[PDB]
């Protein structure tokens, strides 16, 4: 009654009913639900109530060199507010909020909260190590803080509670609505690698096809490893339908009995092809019926080290694998060899896997090695099905601080798609970290909710994990999630309703939007809600006056909100775009990679001023986008002076008229040089550089930024046009262009220092977000095998290609958009 009503609340928060049993052939999901109770309760019990409530956002990384240059006399200023009075206090970079509050007690307990945000500066951390402080220093802003009472931890209340050979009988296949022939392929898969394959005889493709054939495999029963899949595929030759079945279940028991599995349709490698889930659509999908009733020389060391040295994508030959295995104990001494070593394992052999587990018992070097995320990511991809192998990776992730978890959270959530079982160390890890920290927990919610909303292949698994999180996140957050979900669902209806009503925005359309938003305001739209892409901000009532439908292809919503926090230092509005038509999952993955690149450059004291805008995918081809204020499209700047032909002088003239002083114009040029170089390198490595200038924007303060990363003859490495080069002062070279080339090289080489990581993140992105030939682009782009000097020239060539191409590519883009 009360418990059943709480389940409906969770179902409304999740967007999927976890109690549903219409689409299962076992109890794995229910076993996982029950299995996650312990790790949930264990973290909820162990977390510090006060620190969990205030969720301080901190880093233990050293402050970069450019930020130390912006602080003089070893002194940082903080303006402390209280009701109607505010005072400035000189604070040393090492001062703890506990010690600073004592200064505002002697010079004439409470807590320091950031003005206009749900962000607190508390706990035993020096203020230099608070993220907000670092953010303020980055943009050159004074830190405004308020002295108020700490939030009550009671608000985070949690509600109480055998030598036989393997064989499979193929009975037949049937489709309600389809003179070609058809056959069934049966594979024993372990980590993408096919252990054994058997086919059936081709029969005429009809509404029902029956075989009643025993398919005897070469691999024995005992030789079957845990996490092995029975891949069943239907070829007409082209593949049409696929479905999977774990041969050994979540209880270590061999699979037996009759199975009627509804299969998936086909639109090379894809994460969706690994799924243990069956198609929920019974009425329309193809289904299959089955029956189960059962020390080393100098030369070799040099060869071994060459194998270990190679990139993650370089494939191992039989020779390479046999060498790695034979010398596994020397291979075990190199953490970088681990992925390649565990790919040399014959997993279809009981005695070998046993030796592999005996090998993992001697993890002295691995355990003691400094954490390499790139390496750790490798062991979590589709190439590895073994629980123990994968577990040693998740162990390495344990030492990541909350700051670093946020950097890899999205990819780590997507990495769950590669897990053979619903319950896994990785899932438990994501559960643990999300429950420990409110910020990780906030983004965990949305990332998991995103896939539930649009992935039939993985919604069931992710729903079990989200229910797990929500059952321990506390009433306070549960309330915050409820206000958020209601808002986006309301505004998605408005987004789709307006799009229905040529690319010209008429009078009658703009009126209808204002009408609907006025009707929602007075109705059931909550007074305030957290911004999904920025949980620090609380948005309030809609500023309908400033709301509009933009003159675009997909006709998105331009929505603006008042800040719910009265302590806000400015009367700025929170701007959000709601859009249907772009695949914002792809945008999410690119932007997250962009934020990883910003962290990579920070290690080498660089700030290339990227603007990776906030973006949350909320469903199928729909979601929200942060509005970057005071920004315009490069094409629109060309339109205002020219019309439809391009002039180099336009961009520099635009920056001048948007500048009040020369002092701020010089800052606008320097910001452009850095930000252009930033996107030039990033887009080239990712293979998303060749772009029309409609999808490239700039702010009034000079900051260039790319948008709309969905779905990506003369070609170009990146967009460096004569109007960009005119801002630098070149038509020839300039002190700004010399600075530009100096930044590009230093940035490109800095990324190349993390080659493996970027390759894995890329590889994973294509498998979870969007062939082998598509992945191999990044190897060439990062010039794997070449030295720094040789690589420095390579990118300097790419820059010279853009100057030799000029407007040609952009001109061709312009013609392409006119049919
Ligand atoms: C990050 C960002 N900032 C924006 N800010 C501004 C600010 N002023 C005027 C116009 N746009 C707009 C957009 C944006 C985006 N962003 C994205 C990102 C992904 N898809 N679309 N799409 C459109 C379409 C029409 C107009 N704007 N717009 N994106």
């Amino acid at each position: 009654e009360e418990s059943q009503a709480f389940q409906r609340q969770l179902t409304a928060l999740i967007g999927y009913d976890v109690t549903d049993v219409s689409n299962v052939h076992d109890d794995e999901l229910e076993f996982t639900r029950r299995g996650l109770v312990t790790p949930r309760m264990a973290e909820v019990a162990s977390r510090d109530p006060k620190l969990y409530a205030m969720h301080p956002w901190v880093t233990s990384k050293p402050l970069p060199e450019y930020l130390w240059k912006k602080i003089a006399n070893n002194c940082i200023f903080i303006v402390i507010h209280r009701s109607t009075t505010s005072q400035t206090i000189k604070v040393s970079p090492d001062d703890t909020p506990g010690a600073i509050l004592q200064s505002f007690f002697t010079k004439m307990d409470f807590v320091l909260r950031v003005c206009g945000r749900d962000e607190y500066l508390v706990g035993e951390t020096p203020i230099k190590n608070f993220q907000w402080v670092r953010h303020c220093l980055k943009n050159g802003e004074e830190i405004h803080v308020v002295l108020d009472t700490p939030p009550d931890p009671a608000l985070d209340e949690v509600r109480k509670e055998c030598d036989r050979k393997f064989r499979v009988k193929i009975r037949g296949i049937d489709i309600p609505v389809l003179d070609l022939t058809v056959f069934v392929e049966a594979n024993i898969q372990h980590g993408q690698q096919v252990l054994c394959q058997r086919r059936t005889s081709p029969k005429p493709f009809t509404e029902e096809v029956l075989w009643n054939v025993w398919l005897e495999f070469s691999i024995k029963i005992k030789d079957l490893p845990k996490g092995a899949l029975l891949n069943l595929q239907i070829y007409c030759v082209q593949l049409l339908y696929y479905v999977n079945l774990l041969l050994i279940d979540h209880r270590f028991l061999l699979r037996r009995g009759e199975y009627v599995l509804h299969m998936w349709q086909i639109s090379s490698f894809n994460a969706d092809k690994l799924t243990s889930a069956t198609n929920p659509d019974k009425e329309n999908s193809m289904s299959i019926s089955i029956l189960l009733d059962n020390e080393m020389p100098n030369q070799l060391r040099k060869q071994l080290e060459a194998i270990i040295a190679t990139d993650p994508l370089n494939p191992l030959t039989a020779e390479d694998k046999e060498l790695l295995w034979h010398f596994r104990y020397e291979s075990l001494k190199h953490p970088k060899a681990y992925p390649k070593l565990f790919s040399s394992v014959k997993w279809g052999q009981q005695e070998i896997v046993a030796k592999t587990y005996q090998l993992l018992a001697r993890r002295e070097v691995w355990d003691q090695s400094a954490l390499d995320v790139g390496l750790t990511m490798q062991l979590l991809d589709c190439n590895f099905s073994d629980e123990n192998v994968r577990a040693i990776a998740v162990q390495k992730l344990e030492s990541l601080e909350d700051d670093d978890v946020l950097h890899y959270l999205l990819q780590l959530v997507q990495a769950v798609k590669f897990e053979p079982y619903h319950d896994s160390a990785l899932a438990r890890f994501l559960l643990k970290r999300g429950l420990r920290n409110k910020r990780i927990g906030h983004f965990l919610f949305w990332f998991l909710r995103s896939e539930i909303a649009q992935s039939r292949h993985y919604q069931q698994r992710f729903a079990v994990i989200l229910e797990a999180y929500l059952r321990g996140c506390g009433t306070a957050m549960l309330h915050d999630f409820t206000q958020q979900v209601q808002v986006i669902e309301m505004l998605q209806k408005v987004t789709l309703d307006i799009k229905s009503l040529k690319y010209d925005v008429s009078s009658q359309v703009i009126s209808q939007l204002k009408q609907k938003l006025e009707n929602l305001q007075n109705s059931q739209l909550p007074e305030s809600f957290r911004v999904p892409y920025d949980p620090g901000l609380k948005a309030g009532a809609l500023a309908i006056e400033k709301c509009k439908v933009m003159a675009s292809k997909k006709k998105p919503l331009w929505l603006e909100f008042k800040c719910a926090d009265p302590t806000a230092l400015s009367n700025e509005t929170i701007g959000i775009i709601f859009k249907h038509g772009d695949d914002l999952r792809q945008d999410m993955l690119i932007l997250q990679i962009l934020r990883i690149m910003e962290s990579i450059w920070e290690t080498e004291s660089l700030d290339l001023c990227l603007l990776p805008y906030g973006c949350i995918s909320t469903g199928d081809k729909i979601g929200m986008i942060e509005i970057v204020k005071d920004a315009t499209t490069i094409a629109k700047i060309q339109q205002s002076t020219v019309g439809n032909a391009f002039k180099d002088e336009v961009l520099n003239h635009w920056l001048k008229e948007k500048s009040p002083t020369e002092e701020k114009f010089q800052a606008a040029v320097e910001r452009f040089v850095y930000s252009c170089a930033g996107y030039c390198v990033a887009t080239f490595v990712l293979g998303i550089g060749d772009r029309h200038n409609d999808n490239i924007m700039i702010t009034e303060t000079g900051n260039l930024f790319h948008i709309d990363f969905g779905h990506i003859k003369e070609r170009v490495p990146f967009v460096l046009t004569p109007d960009f080069l005119f801002v630098m002062g070149t038509s020839k070279t300039s002190p700004h262009f010399q600075k530009f080339q100096d930044i590009c090289v230093k940035a490109y080489l800095a990324l190349r220092h993390h080659t493996n990581l970027l390759i894995i993140l890329f590889s994973m992105m294509l498998m979870t977000g969007m062939s082998k030939e598509d992945i191999e682009y990044i190897r060439d782009a990062l010039t794997v095998g070449k030295n720094e000097e040789d690589a420095k020239k390579y990118f300097l060539d790419q820059i010279e290609v853009c100057r030799d191409k000029g407007w040609t590519v952009q001109f061709n883009w312009f013609l392409h958009l006119v049919l």
